């Protein structure tokens, strides 16, 4: 298992234009396109992402092709920011990849945010930090989503996810 392999389980994988679990326009393994309301903006979005006019429909490589940049992306917003970065560096390889499960799902901005369960994984405190990760709107709208993320930083084992 890995950060690709993780994120393609939570995210799944659908080929044309759909909403995600807040209502927002979403493509591929969850690349959010807009949060307009307007479908045709969603669609000129993601004619800019894929770089041709696709009627919101790619393909399969295409999906992945984003999904690469995502990961990416969400990787480098962790060592950009200087709240998420030390956390990330003391972190074993299986904890980051919980870190960048919730980058991705969340933003960096939104991460950065758990102000107390970034102290409480930095101290290495993983009964505690799941706790406190819990007590969230992230775990409140999207339960099993979260459990699996909290119980990979729990564990340090991918066992939520086999
Ligand atoms: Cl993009
Ligand atoms: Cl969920």
């Amino acid at each position: 298992m890995n950060i690709f392999e993780m994120l393609r389980i939570d995210e799944g994988l659908r080929l044309k234009i759909y909403k995600d679990t807040e209502g927002y326009y979403t493509i591929g393994i969850g690349h959010l396109l807009t949060k307009s309301p307007s479908l045709n903006a969603a669609k000129s979005e993601l004619d800019k992402a894929i770089g041709r006019n696709t009627n919101g429909v790619i393909t399969k490589d295409e999906a992945e092709k984003l999904f690469n940049q995502d990961v990416d992306a969400a990787v480098r917003g962790i060592l950009r920011n200087a709240k998420l970065k030390p956390v990330y560096d003391s972190l074993d390889a299986v904890r980051r990849a919980a870190a960048i499960n919730m980058v991705f799902q969340m933003g960096e901005t939104g991460v950065a945010g758990f102000t107390n369960s970034l102290r409480m994984l930095q101290q290495k405190r993983w009964d505690e930090a799941a706790v406190n990760l819990a007590k969230s709107r992230w775990y409140n709208q999207t339960p099993n989503r979260a459990k699996r993320v909290i119980t990979t930083f729990r564990t340090g084992t991918w066992d939520a996810y086999k």
